[PDB]
């Protein structure tokens, strides 16, 4: 059984990095939409006793990406492969992973639930809004960091990282937040709203780096960005992990105080980047690939978690 | 347990037609996208121990549909409804309904599974592409048939329907003209392609009726009518239970011979009407709201293949 | 159908407090050990086509009630019964609700698909550690809210109310003493660790009120109590949904400044106030019973997630 | 894991050739009835950690040969075979595919269901009825094609080949005989009934070659050969990959005009080969044993759509 | 919702005595078989919304009768009933419950999985051969009893019944004996084979009563009758629920020293009774509709165990 | 993929004698309790492609092993192991495996369904109280036997073991007592209670062996010995596969005549032996250690049927 890799129509150059580090060349598929927009996928090439990985992530035309996903792992599953995973580096439908009060859908669930029908065997994704999401598949789930790539970004990058403040948009990140602060041996602090936000911890004449999963309107970021400048912090940046960078995000940004905006490449950022200078990216493409080599061989992902490749 | 009817944002208005017909009022349900195009939904109402009906079609942004369906049903059936049915008029993906000598997907028994697993204890379709789809699902699947309202409109718009000729544009649709012939008491005759159609049923001087499930980019019927009036027919109607009309449908139409091209209203119609003038819509509304009404009440649904309500 | 309440041996009170309140006799269920330490359970009435209810809580000793609920709701679903019901007022392993970089079970999830397995149709529980086990489920969940309660008693018990601080023991349950400083017009603080504590928010002079879903061990109230007492409060309560008061928690509560701790009967408690002076109890029972009959009755259950009937 | 091939009682010759194509030998299987008629089913070897295919076809007693590959299935599969495959040369009840206007069963599809059920894990069939019932599974199904055999068949045995006009016995088959129409470049020819039958397609002074999936009681192929000897036909052939030819079928074809009536070794024919001297048989052991290798050595199956091996 | 009763062809008198017994006319249905003995269903009646209760037994051609039974189900599931029962006299394949140092299949458990599979909601049995055949479903099944009649029986036609002895034939069916000798306040003895068998108990002077679930060959029963004259029996009964009587039965028992050989109607009888004079039947027809209209009606139908109605 | 063995802890003697037997060492787990009493579990190794066997006997504390062993099934699943196993020597809550004229749960078939649904691919445990457990099951189930460790102890411990007679103490285990005393060539004999006991066998002057599955209150044991002795017995031997001993069995059997009670060492017996000089046990380790190696090279199992290794 070989690794075979294919790519959605989403995020074509991970895939395309993912395989070069793999030394492989991405399976043959054709997927695109017919005349009436259903989604067309043949799969050009056998599969059968096969590795299958399919990498989609949930970004751009989120319900036809995973449609898209979702068809390609039938095709897989029934075309006799013999394990099919879907690599998935941005989790579709992630935030909606409660009710909370309201008759509202559990969509993640949902989505867990379709691609087990579809046949998926394994997930891997990369920095789940809530790792509870975990629990929604019966399946294995390897749930990436990308904290060793943001924790090389911030000793490369940031001269004054040492006396630098780890800052938590809101209460809800504030765990992802300690942990940076762990690994890096600065001070972490918080920010809640009240339209007023309340900052505990001190940030004046220090470099102050908000961290957080996924910025989709970045009107918390630009808030928390705000009063981090009101509170006398020298210089403020902003990393997260997924840049879905919907609605307003951009123009938001390019009118916030940011020295910058670090993005992972769980999401294509091309586009964006020609709109907004202070957008960067942090490649996490060789966890990914390291993850799918290691699930292949046997070996231990987990070592992942705290170790760069 | 009441009925209680919910709308997509694909057809609202066969969706308040079938409310009127039942005369209720439309569940309160929102249905949006998020800014990142996710789908939002949220019920309005208390759907507790009543009988759910969830319309929405195959049509127009299709993937974004199916989603929306599988949210809105996953939303009801945890919000603890009695029983949840989708009415679905036209069945996306019903085209992939197998493999055929080809690494493909098997994209309707995926919707199928897809349905089951969103919590779907039941599926209201009409015309089904092929009644084999029924054994897709593990739930009962009540497949209507827009027939008695095709029939009622051949009787009462074509003058000469008593010496016309049933045409199946292909070999694989003859069953259902043979069906329709059958109950008009008139010929019929198949045409199959060999770039070249052999038509096989005397045409000359009589009034010719093309008859489909559905036209998505209207070739079939395109090429089927330039054939028919090739060979001597008077005028060449189009009956098709489904008017996707995608592509380059609209202005094969406007360059095509037929004298009406007549779809039943499962897949609204009134922007094509707008671009061409000989598009005509039979309302099947009447069979669904029967339908709904039949199930819910424990009556015949089987009644309805033959009678018109 | 009829309602049946059962009770399992885990908490017997409450399940004769609900019972009382729907106007019910408990069922009639033998619920012992064999020798052997086995659980034994007999049905001492027919459930044939009833709506039944069985009430066991995630408490004492834990393993043995959990195997007891599903044997009685095998016993249940297999004698016939209509509709099986978990009542569940603290959920078992809820804290272990995902893995986060360890080889470790999500308990959480596997609680769900046993109770999922052994029949059950529905759950009811109160104030789940983390609401996206709601998601771990395929079955509706019903997850009611100590709040209406929990305001109800600090208005009528603590009469500097209108000047309180509501504080969050750690950055997880801000969410929490939000949605209560909200409803009370309050100022709310938080409580992180760096062995050192850092609060955010003023707290001098006025009463605080520590607020939380379970008091385990109490180390960590504990810890925020010292802290702010340190910060001039002048009063420190604490408000918990789930008591379970393991370990060494009754000798620091004891050693502890709080004025009151506070805590729901969804586990029971008597044992806890010989020991502990300073323990008083909130009746939810009145919540319970209501959304076991509007369950039942077909009523909203969500009309009680802001109203005290 | 090793090839074990066991053979049920309803083709043993087949499930022999099959054997001996693979060099192996029949797995030891005892498959008789009890007194009672109940199916006793004992395997006398071991199958742990093995790739078990089971060679039982749709023909003869067919409930009980039916029954018999269930239960040798599920004894295999609670034996802890590795993996255990369905080798269904003829697929029961494959024409109950639908329902179509009536309140009967789809059989096909609650065949697939036991299958599934009983523990197969993989199907090998051959020209299944409606390839939709590929459909009707959630396992891989490999439905072969006789067409490279009988495309051999008729090169090396209708002289007049290349002159032949290829005919479908009803509209439902012409996709089958285009096929073979362009694989051979010859005229291929459509027979509908209106009790009467028409024919397109110039047939006089040309070998005519009926093609079909199964030839039950000979009544379309009977009728289609009468009207294709009225039409100036000099003589016609009928292949059929399935010969099941019960009831009347061999009074039928005695007394019909066919130069010959070849169908594939689906069925055994030895029986009917007595009472009929125009049937002859083309092996396709070889397309069912390379299907079998291939599957077992991961190498591509759809290879064979189109080579003989 | 009503209830429906369906008769398979296995026994149709039985199916009668009980639509008789409910006050109702059997349901409308064709079951025949098609010319290639592929079994033909076609439900005569709407089920939609009604309690279907399909009466098939494991009796004659049992492959055929448990396919006409699976294929009934599925054909009522599909068609919308609210709820469909299986009533099986006799279950077949129940001998089959275990593996026992075997390389065979568990047929009960496949059977059962089966009977799930099609869509039974509910079982309905009489004296399973082992009652952990109840586990190997997860729906609920009520195995009844014919001991109520089977001690009516023997109270009302044998006059010695109170000094007689109650035998088991074997070891396995002593329990069955020990219940019926507790009822009649008798002795109860048993024998076992060591071609030899030994006999515990005085039976001299006194009437014994072998008692039985089922006589296939009865070389069991006979075996036993030969040892119990041989120890100085006055008569010798044997009673047996489930009168199978394949084989050399008939010859055995005319041949054997019994007074007379009962059996009840869970399988027809009548032309067994033609050749054979000493057999006589119980009716357990009224245990059966009872059971019917109590689980219809949602009362207890453990209240039969003991009573006869 | 290598075997890794993990203990719970209930029987870690047992587990290192296995992980001895095999080469290995027992895989790093830390299996302990919260304080609250919640099962923690932690497997210390990455068991990724690797074939799990989890050792944990019904026995001590039933439910927390049962839970025990769920947890650690599903982190081991959840964890990507290739396939686990299940080796459970004493099998929790066996003996209730039906219902029987009682509304009780089928606890067994409850056990079999949690351990499929924790993730359990397959299940090795030792004379299991009714071998209808397998079809409990749908995955494959091993069902090791004792009988070739009794019968050796048999003949190395009794010096008169070739006129001794093997007695069941009841009518349900004459057939397990039937095999042994097949397997040494002795006489065998069977005792039932009508509070007196019946004998069928001479046992005088003779050494009598009492066989059973378990021993749990020694009640049945402990009567069966008294009425040998009456019956003239030299001396009475109790051996049984699973000696659980609860409840007053040590002061019974410590009160009873009993030369020897042997049982296997499925059940710790340490502490029982410290109260109980004439307990003395079997080790049945070799047994499970060549059923794991077996099952792991794909070698027959049921060769241990008969054979001791």
């Amino acid at each position: 059984p070989n690794i075979k890799i294919f790519s959605g129509s989403s995020h074509q150059d991970l895939s395309q990095k993912i395989a070069d580090r793999l030394g492989l060349e991405l399976g043959k598929v054709v997927t695109k939409k017919f005349s009436n927009q259903e989604t067309c996928v043949e799969i050009g090439e056998s599969v059968r006793g096969e590795d299958v990985y399919i990498v989609q992530s949930g970004c751009g035309e989120i319900n036809d990406n995973l449609m898209e996903l979702l068809i390609m792992i039938n095709a897989c599953k029934i075309a006799s492969a013999s394990r099919v995973t879907a690599v998935i580096p941005c989790f579709p439908y992630a935030r909606q992973d409660k009710k909370d009060k309201s008759r509202a859908p559990i969509s993640a669930k949902l989505v867990a639930n379709m691609l087990s029908v579809a046949g998926a065997d394994h997930i891997i994704t990369m920095d789940l809004h809530a790792s509870q999401i975990q629990g929604f598949f019966d399946i294995p789930v390897d749930n990436l960091y990308a904290e060793p790539a943001v924790l090389k970004w911030i000793r490369e990058n940031i001269s004054e990282w040492r006396n630098c403040t780890i800052v938590s948009p809101d209460a809800g990140g504030a765990k992802r937040v300690t942990s940076i602060a762990d690994r890096l041996n600065v001070d972490f602090a918080l920010i809640h709203k009240e339209d007023r936000m309340v900052l505990v911890g001190d940030v004046k004449d220090r470099v102050a780096i908000l961290v957080d999963d996924m910025a989709d309107t970045c009107g918390t970021i630009c808030h928390a960005a705000d009063k981090l400048l009101s509170a006398g912090a020298t210089r403020v940046y902003a990393i997260l992990t997924h840049g879905i960078f919907s609605g307003p995000a951009i123009s938001r940004i390019n009118n916030a105080c940011f020295e910058a905006v670090v993005v992972t490449n769980t999401i294509p950022q091309e586009d964006k980047m020609k709109h907004c200078s202070k957008i960067q990216v942090i490649d996490i493409s060789m966890i990914l690939a390291e993850a799918i080599r290691r699930t292949h061989n046997g070996e231990s992902v987990s070592y992942l978690f705290s170790h760069v490749p």
